[PDB]
């Protein structure tokens, strides 16, 4: 059924992409097919002589603190409507986690059309956007700060710019990990970078944005410590004059508006990206936990080698091959969510998703880390 | 030296003042009813320019919830002046003195909700509760399993003595929350709202909410269920509108999880920073405080730059809080603003200072960090 | 388990009206309500407890089918609190409804609904169209003058001839509402004022209901009986020109009007408005005429009335019912049966729509009987 793309039916999968997300890519059309040779694994199924529907397997690496996660990115899912009542996605989907596992990727990362849809398949949301407008008002600067701001585009790309990332991503889960070839060719689209050293030039905070019709887009702001916020900050007070509105898109960590004059500002959190735990024991093989036990029973309806029971206990996780009725019985959502940070045990207990004891619970809620998840990227 | 509590007489007076400020016009029945409630809950203060009321400030007695813990609080309302007489900053003399009268009552925080925060910020107030509000579609109202319980319905001539119960097993899982008696739901909270009530198989309450249906719309104003069977309770019974509703709008805290359960959770959802609160007495709050004892000792020393008795340093240690009269240049240094978020629960120590809005070493801050419970602030009414 | 509510209740009724459809009925005004509920409403309800869960109006009416009159059961101000929807009382309530109207002689019965879809699955089917057409100023061309005069008239003045007219227009239809004066002061005029075209007789030939505000003409019943009529009451909607930047006009599918403007191609919709259903099949058939202009036998399904599942001989010039099976002849259910008979959809249709089934010859005979009479329905309940 589900077969490997070659080169040749490149331009028929593009031409399904271009059908169900309304857009018409000619020139650039070039570009989509190096990007597929050179960086993707695309999937379809054919019925006939017609490619009917496709899945894309980009190879990926996260951030989950300091540790790097191989991840498999999906992307481009698509089928045709009168292949729709066939359910080509499924097979393309079940695939695809086959091929994660056997290549070594533990954690899946995917934007959903629907959530409802890739809910029931075991991905699981996993990270939110604050998306947050200020007005020109708001603007006010804060003390005067020692260091420079510079400014950057695609051409000028500045090395450093990686560390700066590298550093800031740490601190989350669910962050990808940028080279150079990925910063050129996915972060800058249309945005100029602007990077904050502080006073004996060291690089300490960057942001990416754009201005357009009196309205300073926001897309990335990352500083490493407050000098650089308020460094930052003062940089876009400087361009007052210019705009009437600002948005910026921040992680829900990101303490900037408390300081505002009117902090009361236009402020949504969006849930954005999500995310599944593809080989459950050789994740936490690789996952570090704080430091009675913690036995969990996991089911996973999609991937057949994720319903096992698990044993976190004295610096250690251990498979219990035949089990007893005693622990926490999970959905590979749940594990998956809990796992990023964005749900907390106590609190898909509270909306009975997870089960377990009193003690049993507040055991787990311990265990996992605090650190809360984000992703700036889109695939 | 030029503050007067003002006497019934005036209440009259000050009215004429809050419909200019808030831009509204009271129905006259209302108005002898706005002038019992002044005479009976509220204490008005004012400063005379000559023969006229140039600005007023109320101070209500109230109590609130931190945790199980009922701490006696001063809520701050109708701070106003005339346009013509702002020059003065009456307001600004009224304010400090409200804060001199709520540490001779023996008041130990006071909340307020600001028409600009920057104002407050300066004489010791933060903020310290955020709202949520999210609107949904009619397509977003999807049923979930049944429960096996039922939702009954009332209003303010039918006042349930259950809901209070509801609410204050609720309230106690936060800080900050008002404490509520039947004369302040009565008055306060109805509104022009309508009750229901979740009772499960038992005929046993459950949960609540506070909504009213007005052009196709449903504006859920508070939504409070005590366990998961109460939300799908009460989450079916919105969805039972469906045909009667375009839009949905609630008001809850950012630690309801209803939104994670919904088909398509990314609906609009946007949080407010809301209401400001202020220790009084630092001494005398910290002495009903619960901490989190579980690892090295914590000095704070407390900057108030318009309550002088709240200059002081304090020392958490043991299962003690005490007051060291020495002065050391060790430990947190911090002001009235800072602490006051913080033991509310809205920024954490190690968001301050990340902030540098606090200071100390990694180590200090760090068990900071862990003795400030981890409960969240939150109120749902509004003064 | 269905009640028939008492004086005492209708207050309760009332605020599961206000609820359900999201309004506040005045101080004053909330005693109308009372009155007229009880002087021509019969208000059905269920209890679950003390409480009133769900209600029903049954409204006595009376339609105009051509010349002949059925009586006619007009259901309204159908609704539930929602608490109770799990029980499915409204059903229990519109199978009773059924019921009472068979036993009283209603033979049709027409509703306006919040939802089609759910009326549809109890055998109401869509019956009567509106149409709405908007204009503006600079449509308001006047056409040749004519002879005759226009006078205004309100609640108040209400004149008697417009009954006559509004009778000879509700003839040539299916469906419009017999109206007794009490009917037109209650119900009719509303805020309206009433315009009347004379002709060089003094005879009334046409009438209008509108309203204008915020210079906004809003003509809800506009009802020539010929040319000149129309003509008349169009010379004077232009007279108000100098006041008016937008003009409205519900009118039924066949009314020429439009044609006949300088710029025809203005905004104009044709929206479902109104529902019907036959309560009684063999009562109902038995007033009605046809067209004999051969054999026209029709399989009758009703899910929700038991008594119109039947087989109907219709033919010779005559009306029987067949107790013996066959298979031979049309199948239809009372939604088809309804609707066909209002003359909304035709058999032609029905058919290519496969909601219906037989023969070509069967069809085209089944065609031929249904008389060609357009429904519509300028009132609302
Ligand atoms: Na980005
Ligand atoms: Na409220
Ligand atoms: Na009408």
């Amino acid at each position: 059924n589900v077969i490997r793309l070659k080169e040749d039916k490149f331009r028929e999968a593009l031409r399904l992409s271009e059908y169900a997300f309304q857009y018409k890519v000619e020139d650039r059309l070039q570009q989509q097919i190096t990007k597929m040779k050179e960086s993707h694994e695309v999937y379809g199924i054919m019925e006939g002589e017609n490619l009917a529907a496709k899945l894309h397997l980009i190879p990926f690496h996260i951030y989950i603190g300091k540790e790097k996660f191989k991840m498999g990115g999906v992307a481009g899912v698509a089928t045709y409507p009168e292949y729709r009542r066939s359910g080509y996605v499924k097979e393309l989907l079940q695939h695809s986690l086959q091929t994660m596992k056997k290549d070594g990727y533990t954690v899946s990362m995917l934007h959903p059309f629907a959530v409802s849809f890739y809910r029931k398949y075991g991905w699981e949301l996993c990270a939110n956007l604050l998306v947050c407008h200020m007005t020109k008002s708001d603007l006010v600067m804060k003390k005067q700060v020692n260091g420079t701001v510079k400014r950057f585009n695609k051409e000028s790309h500045p090395e450093e710019v990686e560390k700066l990332y590298e550093t800031f991503a740490e601190l989350f889960s669910g962050m990808l990990v940028r080279n150079e070839k990925w910063w050129l060719q996915a972060v800058y689209d249309d945005l100029t970078l602007a990077i904050y050293y502080d006073e004996n030039q060291t690089a300490a905070g960057y942001m990416l944005y754009k201005i357009e019709n009196y309205k300073m887009t926001v897309e990335e702001f990352v500083p490493l410590h407050n000098e650089a916020r308020n460094g930052l900050w003062n940089f876009i007070c400087q361009h007052d004059s210019m705009i009437k509105d600002l948005e910026m898109t921040v992680s829900e960590n990101e303490p900037l508006l408390y300081t505002l004059q009117e902090p009361r500002v236009k402020t949504e959190i969006k849930p954005y990206f999500m995310g599944r735990i593809v080989d459950v024991e050789q994740f936490l093989k690789q996952y570090e936990l704080n430091w009675q036990e913690v036995i969990l029973h996991i089911t996973d309806s999609f991937a057949q080698w994720n319903n096992i029971t698990v044993r976190i206990a004295n610096h250690e996780i251990t498979i219990i091959e035949e089990p007893i009725d005693k622990g926490i019985k999970l959905d590979i959502n749940a594990l998956s969510t809990i796992l990023f940070g964005y749900r907390r045990p106590l609190e898909l207990n509270e909306l009975e998703l997870i089960s377990g004891s009193e003690e049993e619970i507040r055991a787990f809620e311990s265990v996992v880390p605090v650190r809360k998840p984000f992703i700036y990227d889109f695939f």
